[PDB]
């Protein structure tokens, strides 16, 4: 879920929820002084730009954000070729999961597939917040 933070304590780069969505602050401004804090933030999952403003003493909600890194065991197209491919992913204890798909970020999905087809050990960083889980980054493993 979320935890409270005084809006006057928010910093650029910090997480914040706006309209129930988990975002990273990309711009902040404060009125002359208390003060009003104006926020512009990017949804970490959809990439949408969201804005909000609050008194510096109002508590904004900050999402709990969790990250986990998996390796890619397989990529399989959806029975409906127009939808994202399915991923088979291995965790660091030898358990796999098959419930996650390629992310809704075409360039990132392409990168994961190209690296996998080149015979790399492809890692995906899965981030979870506000009930959503999505691959947000990829990189290749080394020995």
């Amino acid at each position: 879920k979320t935890y409270p933070l005084a809006a006057g304590a928010l910093k650029k780069g910090g997480y914040v929820c706006i309209n129930g969505r988990p975002c990273k602050v990309i711009d902040l401004s404060v009125s002359k002084t208390h003060a009003k804090v104006s926020i512009v933030a990017t949804d970490i999952f959809t990439g949408n730009r969201l804005e909000d403003q609050a008194p510096s003493t109002h508590n904004v909600e900050v999402p709990f954000v969790k990250t986990y890194t998996y390796s890619v065991l397989d990529i399989q197209a959806n029975e409906d070729p127009s939808l994202p491919a399915h991923l088979s992913l291995m965790d660091d204890e030898g358990e796999s999961r098959e419930d996650l798909d390629m992310p809704p970020d075409p360039a990132l999905a392409t990168q994961i597939k190209e690296q996998f087809d080149s015979g790399k050990d492809v890692l995906v960083v899965v981030v979870s917040a506000m009930g959503t889980e999505q691959v947000l980054q990829t990189k290749n493993a080394a020995e």
